[PDB]
């Protein structure tokens, strides 16, 4: 089975390898590109503030990591076209740096000798997969594909089930979400976004997201029907997405919950809970999204009805399990 | 006409009531406090505040009093309000902040013990419930026990009133992303019967019920039964935000919504406006009960259908207290 | 052939420590069986707290409940709700050893109520005055079959004692002072407000560095008699959920180098399931879930020397919740077999 | 005297330098700022502060300036100090707050770029290093590049000075339990070659090195080489504490230590005293470089051996900044 390279050995990139080893994937990770020394990547891989000690041995040499006894070449090329993917035969690149989020930009990996790129972020108008929502749209001719955001992977399965069961006419979402590396530790410049410049562990911070606006790449029938944003708050990982919808039918809360429960049955990407969990309970989830029946709310006056549905997601590990499900299929094609 | 206040419950709100009266140089004087602890400990907590920093006035204590800015305040430790000797120092209006007398029936005890009026710092069932600069005109001279609802009501009501007056609210649901409070838990452990309240508040996003929207009708009677909502409690110490998703009575643009809110906030001591990219710590110490944030307005339109999201910040401690004090100063003149 | 050791346990106080006691006993597949729990709350709430843990994540076994029990990994555990230990009906399911985790019975006088209630022995998860007090793999050889009520001291004691023991054995400790930079606990406050008579305990624990008294150093003589009255110290409670670190500054009986100290400490951690060693640049979250009572950190060793005066700073990490619990369980397993 | 200042690095320290200068109505004139960003973003950050709240003065900007309390401040964006055009507005003293010029050879660049003096907001090697009200009398009219050491030095030095003057410090070791800073990481990820600095600062106790004790001899020459120490960085946003364990030259009691420190803080604008049970958030906004805490003094004695533990609080941002400004004011006049 296919050989993989990881560009960007960050929060997502390191967890990609963790999850591939955890599921004993036949994918062989043969090369990693980042901006730093093997010694430092080894330290970051062995010790994780969110998920604890790495479950396999980690060592490094001057130019590689040794993970569970197996060598992974380490490169440090800030420009992707300079990465020597052919040296170890990396055919599929998991693109996790944040800096190649377009077909034009990730073309650099194919120029550098790879066959396919899976981008761990929204990447404009390209094929965009939420596993177990629209992964059947992948085919053998795709070369550059996106798995959208963590938030998309949370929102899409819930929106899909509601639309399939009842029709979504229009809706808006807010995700209350763990802070990430795009934000700031102390108040200081963070590119052009003013709110991103503010101390992330000390604030509720409004944040734009494209999860709702671009949902049509994943669920074409919902194109233009959703908007949304984020409130970034001081938890280290673990997030929750609220969606307020007008549906195509009057419903009860039990009816909505029953429809979602059916959508999560035999569904390794989309979980269900009716337990009164909190964000730390989603840390380490193996789902991309967990619908929370306890938070469903129907507000009605006359023939006007608003439906609020809520799903949790581990924006790090849970999303990564979706990235890996997509990678395994992308690599078989 | 009334000028002497007693505080029952010298907690987060109780202590800030005193701070704010002194800050605005009120003619109302706090003459007595009832709590569950010693003056030494109340002095410590009044002097040193994790959220608002050092108390701006001198504080000392004796065995049975606090001395604040050179003025003596009697301190009692009566667990049952009927036993508080309000008459000794002449406390006329009781600011009821314990959480344990949130009904006209329960707070009657303060009148039984010799006070003239009670202002409850929380929802208290179906009594007159005031958001200052929304419905404080409903107060008259015959009222003896009233509520100022919750911090969340004081955040939701001014925004909902402005939208309803301008456009009509047909139906809506709110979510407040809110600072954790003392009803929650420091470590995972029992907290009465409330499962989510049992979880470590500074390490979790925790869904939480609120009556702010369900009981809005007490403040805006035309919206009775038209709103629902809840909270997501998160790890900030104070400073919160309320999102409201509404179906309005006409099609609107974001600019139209924001300009209506700007007009409702103009020369409005209770209801502020920002179009700056603020975050929750910027609201700490706010002197408003609510601050509408025009940067977060969102209109989602599909044909005849339309969802309007409006967002307002609130300092659930100090900002709310400024509203409690506005209501108190008026309540005391009627 | 083999006469059965005591095997049935009751837990008083199904709190942070009590719930982890059960987790660790199942983890190590102990032959001890928790047959009963006493707390102040319903089975429903205990089952919710056992299943969902903010510090260690989902419980690794099934959890259900009835009106009067928990069902854990298919096994029934009776649940009682007696706030006075003397009233707990320990004899109904035959609880022999009580793991006393409420914080309300920290003396022999108080904890003997469990014996009146039908138990045979009590192990207290906290300092409990001058009773027999065990840090496993430091002084557990002082336990014998006539010990009926025993203490495992505090988390901080189980961190401090193995480091002090190694230093004292190797070099002599003449005098020393400890500061533990420690995760906040349930004795503190979520928001500023009264917390008994302790002023600092009244302040918001997740928003402050908070000085805090501890007896780990002052009572060390119960565990290392030669250091009785030679140590003092305190804690700085800080905003992490679990995971702590203890610094000891000592005058030793000999001049030393940092490498000599680190080597002595490494030797003391060898073949020692209670006491670990690291020379990696770890931080507190790396100790969460530790199976040691204490992990010596060679990277933080510091020798300050002016002439014949010398100060030695030695530092050990500890998971004040799970790491401490592993020590409590090691002591319980031995206690049951004496 | 010189009156015109430039700030290099408009960060946490750089912005608070400006805030404090205005707070104390200094006659110093900040005429220029160099950073890496646009006036728009610098204006936003000056106006809204997560640790100290809203800026007390008006703030606007243009494409190349800030307008603060009505006064124009030029904004440059030169990443190499030698290219900063300090002569355009005649900046004479540079307050060097980037962390990238912490040596005489590095900060020489500001002088080549037209400035007359540099005050570095950090340790900067073997140069004149001032803790105000410990050794500011060593500042000399010919000095042109000076350091104010670290926040931790400004905490440790006044305590060590008082102990050494009264009793003699023979040897000692320090641990500061300290708020996290921008040298650390928000999420786990590379942070130069510094492994512990690479770990999520608001979720960890993180040991780290500090020169505060090792270099104390620059400030208190008799203690050169007599102190060592380090830091534990923990999740509070600002507000820190320093513990010192010492062998003294004299047998002492706690009261004796505390009284000696009390006397050293009397009439001392840089060095405060408390015997209240304060916690870190109570030091936020302090106007001292250091506040000695008598409640934490500990004497451990066995026979003729004695260890003395003394503890001082410090606001590593604003408190240190008040010391930087004191030094700057004196520096400007020499
Ligand atoms: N919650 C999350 O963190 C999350 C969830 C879903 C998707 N994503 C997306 O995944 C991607 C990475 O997110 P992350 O949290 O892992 O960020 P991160 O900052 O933790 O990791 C980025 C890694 O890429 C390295 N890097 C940066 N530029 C590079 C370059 N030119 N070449 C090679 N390496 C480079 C960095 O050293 C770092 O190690 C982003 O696109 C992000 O939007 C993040
Ligand atoms: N914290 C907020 O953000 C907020 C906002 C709006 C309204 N409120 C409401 O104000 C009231 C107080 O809230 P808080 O955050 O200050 O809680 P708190 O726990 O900080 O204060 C409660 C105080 O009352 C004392 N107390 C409890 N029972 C008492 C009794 N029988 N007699 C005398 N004293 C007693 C307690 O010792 C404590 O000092 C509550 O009803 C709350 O719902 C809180
Ligand atoms: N948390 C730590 O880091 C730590 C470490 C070592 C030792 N300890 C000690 O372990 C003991 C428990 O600590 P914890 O952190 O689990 O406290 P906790 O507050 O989390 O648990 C106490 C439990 O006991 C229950 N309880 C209280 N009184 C009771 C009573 N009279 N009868 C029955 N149940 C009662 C409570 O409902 C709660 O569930 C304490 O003595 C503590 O000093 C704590
Ligand atoms: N934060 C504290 O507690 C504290 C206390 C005492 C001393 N210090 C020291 O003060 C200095 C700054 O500390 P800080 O906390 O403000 O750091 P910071 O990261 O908050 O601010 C540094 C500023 O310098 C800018 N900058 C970086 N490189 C630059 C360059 N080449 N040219 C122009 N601008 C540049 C950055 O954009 C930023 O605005 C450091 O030397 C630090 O050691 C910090
Ligand atoms: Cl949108
Ligand atoms: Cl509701
Ligand atoms: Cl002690
Ligand atoms: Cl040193």
């Amino acid at each position: 089975m296919s050989k993989v390279g990881i560009n960007g050995f960050g929060r997502i990139g390191r967890l990609v390898l963790r999850r591939l080893l955890e599921v004993k994937s036949n994918i062989d990770v043969v090369a990693i590109n980042d901006l730093t020394s093997p010694k430092i990547l080894a330290y970051l891989l062995k010790h994780d503030s969110n998920y604890g000690p790495f479950p396999w041995s980690v060592d490094f040499t001057e130019d590689s990591l040794i993970v569970d006894g197996k060598s992974i070449a380490v490169y440090a090329e800030k420009e992707a076209k300079n990465i020597p993917w052919k040296a170890k035969g990396a055919e599929i690149i998991v693109e996790c740096t944040g800096f190649y989020t377009s077909a034009e930009k990730s073309q650099a990996h194919l120029d550098a000798g790879a066959k396919k790129v899976l981008i761990s972020a929204p990447a404009g108008e390209m094929k965009t997969i939420v596993y177990n929502v629209n992964d059947d749209t992948l085919d053998g001719n795709d070369t550059i594909v996106s798995v959208a955001s963590c938030t998309t992977n949370c929102l899409a399965p819930m929106a899909k089930a509601l639309h399939d069961s009842f029709g979504i006419e229009v809706g808006t979402m807010t995700t209350i979400a763990a802070y990430t590396g795009t934000q700031s530790l102390v108040d200081g410049p963070r590119g052009k976004d003013l709110r991103a410049s503010r101390a992330a562990a000390e604030n509720i911070i409004p944040h734009t997201t494209g999860a709702a606006k671009a949902i049509g790449l994943v669920i074409p029938e919902l194109s233009g029907k959703l908007k949304g944003h984020a409130q970034r708050v001081p938890v280290k990982t673990g997030s929750v997405t609220e969606l307020v919808s007008i549906l195509g039918k009057k419903v009860t809360a039990e009816e909505v919950n029953n429809a979602l429960k059916q959508a999560t049955t035999n569904n390794e990407s989309f979980g269900y809970t009716d337990e009164e969990i909190v964000s730390s309970d989603i840390i380490g989830s193996h789902f991309g999204s967990v619908f929370d029946a306890t938070q469903t709310e129907i507000t009605a006056v006359g023939d006007l009805q608003l439906v609020k549905t809520v799903a949790w997601y581990d924006n790090e590990y849970g999303f990564v399990t979706q990235l890996i499900r997509t990678l395994e299929k992308f690599a078989k094609l």
